[PDB]
């Protein structure tokens, strides 16, 4: 299995919605600083995903045209991501929120912000790593 392109972009036709799951698997390059995985509708950041091993965080947040709201960055255990190792990310849309599993174990909840989840129809993969597979 080779890599798909990065950063890769691709519409969800129908958009999100309760019951509705997103996958992505990969390995995190040996010396990646950062990496995202991007909810979008138009020209906003639904949900913003983005693991940084400088900082040994898990950054969560939405972006209105260009303004960041307040991060998330709290974990219930040790930054599951790690450079050079394969990894594996769920994204389960419920109606209140999105529940987020790191090889195969839940990590956190993120309640919806822009919450016309039928309008959050694009996908967007960038940063340090080689995308092995996704499932929309
Ligand atoms: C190429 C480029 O410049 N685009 C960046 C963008 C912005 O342009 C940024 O101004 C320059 O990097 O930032 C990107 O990452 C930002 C994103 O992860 C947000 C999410 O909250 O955080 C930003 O950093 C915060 C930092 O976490 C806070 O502690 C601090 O108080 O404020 C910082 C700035 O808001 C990231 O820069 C982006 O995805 O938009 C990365 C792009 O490459
Ligand atoms: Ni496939």
């Amino acid at each position: 299995h080779p890599a798909y392109p990065m950063p890769f972009i691709t519409t969800i036709l129908g958009g999100l919605y309760p019951s509705k799951s997103i996958l992505l698997s990969g390995t995190v390059l040996p010396s990646a600083q950062r990496f995202h995985i991007n909810l979008c509708s138009g020209n906003h950041i639904a949900f913003h995903l983005n693991p940084r091993f400088d900082e040994n965080a898990v950054v969560r947040n939405t972006q209105i045209d260009n303004s960041w709201g307040s991060e998330e960055r709290s974990l219930p255990r040790k930054m599951p991501f790690v450079r050079g190792q394969s990894f594996s990310v769920w994204i389960l849309c419920e109606a209140h929120c999105l529940k987020v599993a790191v090889d195969g174990q839940h990590l956190f909840e993120y309640y919806h912000r822009l919450r016309n989840l039928p309008t959050i129809n694009r996908l967007e993969v960038g940063g340090d790593i080689q995308l092995t597979h996704v499932q929309t």
